[PDB]
């Protein structure tokens, strides 16, 4: 029997008396695992509201009282990290160790988190008038929302509420309706440790219910949201209603340029990694391959048997694969299309390129050749193990290439070369560049992708301050 | 014979080649100045076009060399503050006085932003990673729209377009229908300057063509605009469909606070000066005083004084006055009917309360009292010198009101009191609380409103950041 | 029987070879509680050789490892909260109250302290030169020594190391010879947890023998001491000789300027916490109380009466006492012999002003009245509970007779209007002004002194770059 | 006849009334081309005094008004350039080119510390007590001394009065004895733009007796000295008295590191102009190359070469010469004895080496070789156009060989490989490091150097910084 969760609201658990709920899929067995109730956006507003009255007296709290509710929670959710990762599992159908470090990460990103309490600073500025201070101070935004999304469903809660509630602000998160099991969880451990009834809520169902309301409730200070583009879109629409503001992580087609002095070993380990990694289901993952051609032969045959190498599974059965299935039906047939979409374009299947045919949804590493820079399969996010590789002469074509994206979160390059490092740094326009290594962020840096990849960030200093306003005071006495 | 003005169009005055033409008439006269083109989102293009033509090698230059490039424009308009004034006084409707501050300021703060040219900084972030460097770099945005208000045409233009050349930003400016011959004047500077094509362009039309194009121009990487606020939900919703950042400046209803204790005198002049300014036409105007019981017959009775003393006329005409016309028939009627709705509410006029019914739109200033909180008076942003004033006992009842608003961009009070002023400071809700002086922003301060008053800000470091966006950079080597 | 402690070096206690010995006495009851090395120089540099060592490879790790370091030395710390505040309490001679928070603060700074290894940043700056990236880091200084007093010699230790190691520097501490127990026993915590060898070392001795070496030294990057203003003198004159940084913490003569309006109760409170704390032995203590004339007499009542109401014993014996013993027996002749000449100079001894003479080292809280602003007792710093009481008639005499100091560490106003405070604010020539509130520093704070107060300061991020220096990086490649 | 200079003090130039004075003899013609007062600690005094009676309406005045001073000086130091050039060159003894360029550099030095005026910021931090704002100012020192150099005589008085006044600080400056003549213009600029009476102050004399008077004088906040280690000890401790805080430039052995896979023409141009700059007479010239032996053959030819093509004569009378006379006699004589030390050691004279016989105190351009990195030549600062050569093996070498040094201003690596880099970047201690390009110090970074070379900087917001320190306001209200 499938668990019927309640939603998490001005303190309390909630059951829904509503008829409708929505399935929650184990995407590796097709079994429901469990129930949320399908959310209106009513149940939204009680949230919003109960948000709103919690603001001012959460916001009153010292910095080091929120931070120490914080910490609270981490050490909770530290004490259940076994049991969370196994939803994450379950519902996410992540690997096991990929769920284990996605919680202690969690963990450990809250507490990081947490420490900003006695930091972020005001400033005093110098004024032209004498006998005057200007008085910049840093403020909470008020009641803030989250929409998460699936793929790394458990650490986005955290990389949105941690911030938020730290900087004195209260948060409704909507968790992805297909990984949701995570945030009940988490919702478990916040009432358990007593946080101040409205600071956190959690509300369940879809986007266009559920997630429009988080986004277009006119009390709502700023709409975070993560997930496709398309949707953040209808989300920026929807908060310009009320000027509301956003903070939007909408996916990337991360570059992933390779010298001819790139350590070849090196390259193709960090690519693959940062590649097959939730079986490409990141925003940050490597989608496209640019190989000088000097090194395209040699690489490509390395990247080839590395992907080839890449075993995938039920995560809950074995933890000797690197994947696990896509999330749902609809993702795997987005991934077959677009393979297909680039077959039909002129491009090469080297090897995998299927979607295996049975319970769950699995497809395989698959390497794309004889790629020309403008097949879709370079431009569409593909979010599946799917790597097309594109040959390119000089570093100018590859810089050229890796910005001719509507994204412009992540990107990286291989090489030895000082210079060529130091023009791939300038020229690159994006968020984030990885030089000799996998794509994966740090907590104190700042995810925050150019273009269509988003508006604001996560994480570090400038993570925080999205959460922070300012109220600058002109005294004169 | 009024003159047909031209666009400004990668580094050239582009000559009009449609049928249909917007007149711009002397809000104090109705004459017709001068006609501007019933420009086309296909006018909005090309500039956007050679807006991205240009920012490559515009930001590959160094920053003291843009800067550079901003003070030749600043001294170009002090050769011709005189004449830039007159434009200003003439199609604006302002009085001399502040036309010619307008203009010296807006030179003042060119240079000022200039100055940021060594000044901005990168962060060089310690990472857990051994041999790991994290560069975290500030980088410009691209390419950049603004959609500029009438009330401070001049200034505006230099408030968006200096900040984000600075930065290595390029800019496709559109000034107000009402408000043009001043723009065409920044350009002719800009033109004469020599200043690179397509870092700046200046396009001329309405908000519903050429205003939504620079919104919805997948190219644009942010649309900073300043206006009303509904205007402000269309751009944001257009700027949605591409995820395009959006800078907004949408007005407010500031709320003025007296307490028993305030040095009554200091409090009547700011307020009114606060109020009258511009003809009230300010974002950042007193909107709604609240005084303290104790001292609102004393107060009001000062108040209605300094008000009834305020004269108003044609700015070309005299120098003697405070107040100019309001901008044009439709704002006249919008404050007639305001404070209709506040007489029809149960508001009192003490004084003026009448359009005069006449060549030009001039109203007079007016003082509303017996409001209560409820009242749309206190709620309605004016844009007029109306100045509605209610009664409260505790502080707390001020704090409260004051905040009750959707706009929460300007604020002040006066008080002589160390608690109170501190309370107020933390209570107050606001992007700026002034404290015993007129609401008057500094170039080096934050004009940035919360709530509907809009997203992101002007001036100072932080506005000087809205036009630079982050790389984080990975380095392992 | 006394313990005789070893010194900390190279990662192990060593016992002492040498013949002197210094006896620590408990300031209370005068017994011997126990015996360290009289160390020479040798024994500094041993241990500063040990620092240099291990520093390079100290530094090479990230600071996230350093900090994990320092989390389990404040774990240590507080496993044996009470058996070290007994220590302090014994030693130092200060209640158990007061040695039972220097403990627990102790760790919770060392805690915030290991906060800041993700957070100090170096910085990007834009260069002229086309292609240049200007990189500024932050580095360690390498070797750092430190002098600790006696007063506070707990907090003190991680008030130098936390800082010093986080930031990637080994440290060479000397603590006081009246009170090393704590120390030795901070070693014992450090050598348990297995910090590596020469990160943290203990020295034991003289000052001007382990002392001057500690600043001497060329191997030494910078002293930090804290000690007498004369003792600073030689400690810098002797750190001039390699030109070695100096940190200076030299005591102070903390001005308390109550106005009229001051919240009377609020203020007494205040300055006598502030004035009796440690038996005033804190360079922070209100050592001198301005008194606006239309409240002096009431309130130098209520003070009398405050004063008067301070118990005294032997800490170990009550709990019911807010002073304990002055440190040791020069300390206690130099107080009555300050007193005395404040006797001879006119001053008027309102209660105690005379020295208990028994087993024990006490002095009663003594309150000086009829004190001229030239008085001797008004400059140099008393560190006992004897409190100077000057009448003034306007701000600007507070504040010039504030100012009239070769110290200039803390200040503190109690005020209710908002000029005073903002005139008092500007006028106050200190590194700290409390307002309306006792002199307690924050961790975050930057507790650094003006004049002969200090060099550098302690505590929050400006503690933390004490420790940090510079490369700026010119990259042209 | 050779004009006899005053002093410049309190507002105005006072004729010395002394018998004793100093000749100003020009180093390329041995003529005595002017006289300066022998003067008294009495005389750095009454400048002190002056200087502290104008602080406190100094720092009163609002920033920009400080920074509109500062221009004034500028533009007029641009007005009399060429003279000042001329001056520069005449007792500087450098070539031409180098003293307009610091002429012009001083004034837009100036200029750019002027902007900091409006920058400078304070900081509201956050409290763990409810109701509590912790606001940190930054206010100026006070009084401030300045004892310049006679390289770059000029440019050192805006390098620290420049950030001293902006700042809100006034200075008393004693410029070399050997080149007073530029400063006496600077003075006499400062008193015709009107500069307020005490904030700069210009005092005549040597260095045990006027420098020690602005080193111990107990009313100075910071004295800030640029000269010899010896000079730089004998300054701090005197400092140490009074506990002065000191501000140190005392020279350095900058490093050269050149790698096989360096940009040889490159690497030869750069570490020429680094070392010959001003007859080597700089801190931060190249002192010392480290080449790699792969490329040591080549490399030391071209190097030859270079060196030998540099002509070096007396300034007034050629434009095409690289080099003019040492500062004095005894410098000459102190590079021949190096030189001589060198030789007997067992180094190479290439060319050079030998002190020219005659009028003027000329060395020519010296390459050593077969030195040893125990060679005095490679650790005492040279001072001369002369130029030491070791090779290495290993990068490590390189670098442990270049922190093998008491000073640590300068240093700087050629290299095209990225690990190579980042590894010098991290290994190398050393304040400044130049990758690919000549040790220039841009104004926007941060000339401090480690270990012996000084304490604190210069340049820069951290240059600016020095002349600031923190006022932490702890309000409870
Ligand atoms: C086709 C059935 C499922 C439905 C049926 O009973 O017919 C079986 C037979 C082949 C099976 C696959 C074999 C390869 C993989 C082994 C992994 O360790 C788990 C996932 C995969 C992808 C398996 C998934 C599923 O277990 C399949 C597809
Ligand atoms: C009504 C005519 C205009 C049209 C006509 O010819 O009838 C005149 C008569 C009264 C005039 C007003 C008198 C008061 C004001 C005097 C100011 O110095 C200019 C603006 C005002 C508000 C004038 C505007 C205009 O000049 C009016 C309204
Ligand atoms: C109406 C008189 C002027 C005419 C007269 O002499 O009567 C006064 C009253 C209020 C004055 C304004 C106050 C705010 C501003 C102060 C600025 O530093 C200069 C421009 C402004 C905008 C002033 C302009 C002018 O000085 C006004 C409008
Ligand atoms: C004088 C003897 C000590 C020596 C002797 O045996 O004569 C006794 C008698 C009076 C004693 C004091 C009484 C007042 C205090 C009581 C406190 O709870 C502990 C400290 C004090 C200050 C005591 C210290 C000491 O215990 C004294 C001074
Ligand atoms: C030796 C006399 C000077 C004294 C005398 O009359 O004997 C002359 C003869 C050789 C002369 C030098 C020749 C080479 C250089 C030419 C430069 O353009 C100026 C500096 C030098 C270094 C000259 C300096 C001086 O002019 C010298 C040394």
């Amino acid at each position: 029997v499938p668990v019927q969760h309640p939603m998490y609201i001005d303190g309390q658990f909630v059951t829904w008396r509503g008829d409708a709920w929505i399935d929650v899929v184990n995407p590796a067995t097709e079994a429901v695992i469990s129930r949320i109730p399908d959310g209106q956006a009513e149940d939204a507003r009680k949230a919003i509201d109960a948000a709103e009255r919690a603001q001012p007296e959460w916001e009153a709290l010292p910095a080091i009282e929120r931070a120490s509710w914080l910490r609270k929670i981490s050490a909770g959710i530290r004490e259940r990290a076994t049991e969370i990762s196994a939803l994450i599992v379950e519902e996410g159908g992540k690997i096991q160790q990929l769920a284990e470090v996605e919680v202690a990460f969690t963990a450990d990103y809250i507490d990081y988190m947490a420490e900003w309490a006695r930091r972020y600073e005001g400033e005093i500025i110098q004024s032209d008038r004498p006998g005057e201070n200007i008085l910049l101070f840093k403020r909470a935004l008020g009641v803030t929302t989250g929409i998460l999304p699936w793929n790394f469903p458990f650490f986005l809660i955290a990389r949105k509420m941690a911030p938020a509630l730290l900087t004195g602000n209260t948060i409704v998160i909507k968790p992805s309706e297909f990984t949701p099991n995570n945030a009940i969880a988490f919702a478990k451990i916040v009432d358990e440790i007593g946080l101040p009834r409205g600071v956190f809520n959690l509300v369940l169902g879809r986007g266009e219910t559920v997630g429009q309301e988080l986004a277009g409730n006119p009390k709502v200070a700023m709409v975070s949201m993560t997930g496709s583009v398309s949707a953040g879109e209808k989300i920026m629409a929807t908060a310009a209603k009320n000027i509301t503001k956003v903070c939007l992580e909408l996916g990337g087609k991360a570059p992933a340029i390779v010298m001819d002095d790139a350590d070849l070993e090196l390259a193709v380990k960090a690519i693959v990694d940062s590649r097959v990694i939730n079986s490409g289901q990141v925003c940050n993952c490597a989608e496209r391959v640019y190989v000088q051609k000097g090194i395209y032969d040699q690489f490509v045959n390395r990247l080839g048997e590395a992907m080839q190498a890449v075993q995938f599974g039920n995560p809950a059965e074995r933890n000797d694969i690197a994947m696990g299935p896509l999330i749902n039906a609809a993702a795997l047939e987005r991934v077959e299309q677009k393979v297909a979409r680039a077959v039909e374009e002129g491009a090469r299947v080297a090897l995998g390129g299927k979607a295996v045919e049975g319970k769950g949804y699995y497809y395989p590493p698959t390497l794309l050749l004889d790629v020309r820079q403008e097949m879709s399969i370079m431009h569409e996010e593909t979010f599946g193990p799917v790597l097309p590789v594109v040959a390119f002469d000089t570093l100018e074509e590859a810089i050229s290439m890796a910005n001719d994206s509507d994204y412009g979160l992540t990107s990286s390059i291989y090489t030895q070369n000082l210079n060529v490092a130091m023009k791939a740094i300038k020229g690159l326009k994006f968020g984030e560049t990885y030089i000799n290594r996998e794509n994966f962020e740090a907590m104190q840096g700042f995810h925050a992708g150019w273009r269509k990849s988003g508006i604001g960030g996560a994480d570090g200093k400038h993570g925080l301050h999205e959460y922070l306003q300012t109220q600058v005071v002109y005294l004169q006495s």
